[PDB]
């Protein structure tokens, strides 16, 4: 609710980004120096629009986990003049769940977007249109496309990517700080 909204809020302008890909429209969290991480689904090229700029690439490495599990997204590094203000300390050591979470959307077609959506409660495995992965999370809110890379924040944390949904309930993989040390 209130307090994970304004949390929500405080990563908007400077860590949550408007991207489109070949694939489409994409929102993306910028995590610390030119690092970013995005759904694996939005297969991001040598080039990506970010905001109004087509940015360069520098490279594209699939996030896997400690146990060898495709996690569905993928860690972009860009050509961006600027780094990211470095928000490593609000991913969580641990993966973690979180009572009324917000999912902050910023694509061109769905801008500056924050979606109550509830508790967000462990999942674990889940098969995405036959790509299986793991630790995933799920919130019962009817998450739509374009909502992809939407940042899942808790009241002083961001526990998650959105990654997929049935219509009723929406996923995302879970976030732990490990994922992005250099
Ligand atoms: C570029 C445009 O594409 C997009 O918009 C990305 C947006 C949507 C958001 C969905 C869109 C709908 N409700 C949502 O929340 N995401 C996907 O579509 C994903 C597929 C599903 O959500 C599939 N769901 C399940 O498999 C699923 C399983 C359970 C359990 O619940 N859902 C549905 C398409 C059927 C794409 C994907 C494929 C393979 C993967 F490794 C990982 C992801």
């Amino acid at each position: 609710m209130g307090p994970s909204l304004d949390f929500a809020l405080s990563l908007l302008r400077r860590n949550i980004r408007q991207v489109q890909t070949d694939q489409g429209h994409f929102t993306m969290l910028g995590i610390r120096d030119r690092l970013a991480v995005l759904p694996r689904h939005s297969q991001p090229g040598k080039t990506i629009w970010i905001e109004h700029k087509l940015v360069n690439v520098l490279d594209a490495v699939e996030l896997v986990d400690e146990q060898g599990v495709d996690l569905e997204l993928t860690l972009i590094t860009l050509d961006t003049n600027e780094k990211f203000r470095d928000i490593t300390k609000f991913i969580p050591e641990n993966i973690s769940t979180a009572s009324d979470a917000t999912l902050v959307i910023n694509t061109e077609h769905m801008p500056s977007m924050f979606v109550p959506v509830g508790d967000v409660v462990q999942y674990g495995f889940l098969n995405l249109s036959g790509k299986p992965t793991h630790r995933t999370m799920m919130y019962n809110f009817p998450t739509k496309a374009g909502q992809c890379g939407g940042v899942v924040t808790s009241v002083g944390k961001i526990i998650g990517i959105h990654i997929g949904g049935n219509g009723r309930q929406g996923f995302c993989a879970g976030l732990k700080r490990s994922y992005f040390a250099s």
